[PDB]
RNA sequence: GUUUUCGGAACUGAGGCCAUGAUUAAGAGGGACGGCCGGGGGCAUUCGUAUUGCGCCGCUAGAGGUGAAAUUCUUGGACCGG
């Protein structure tokens, strides 16, 4: 703050919401972020896109990093 | 001449009497009816998410699959979310 257009004008005490959609299944995991409706998604990051090794894309080494870059 | 009811055999109508004549109701069966009961059967009827595909929309570089990987789908926006 300021960021400054990005992001609604807030106040202190309150805060805005979002929703995050954890599609954590086997083979790989998804970290989906998107507005409080569903649709304007924010930041989408995978388990797959930070780890290079095609099989630990649902392992949770792959799942933290992916989740702190949302 | 025979009369032969005569001997017996023939059919038919009105009677009495017979305690007048039907064992039982199977921890057999069949039925009947009463209140139920049951994912029993048939015909229609309605609902549910899910799957697949589609049309938009935002979104982005992988998604899927495996013990691992690959065939496969991917900037024609794949996978994801509405
Ligand atoms: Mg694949």
């Amino acid at each position: 703050e300021q960021v400054i257009s990005l992001g609604p004008q807030v106040a202190e005490g309150e805060n805005v919401f979002g929703v995050c959609h954890i599609f954590a299944s086997f083979n790989d995991t998804f970290v989906h972020v998107t507005d409080l409706s569903g649709k304007e998604t924010i930041c989408r990051v995978t388990g797959g896109m930070k780890v290079k090794a095609d099989r630990d894309e649902s392992s949770p080494y792959a799942a933290m990093l992916a989740a702190q870059d949302v």
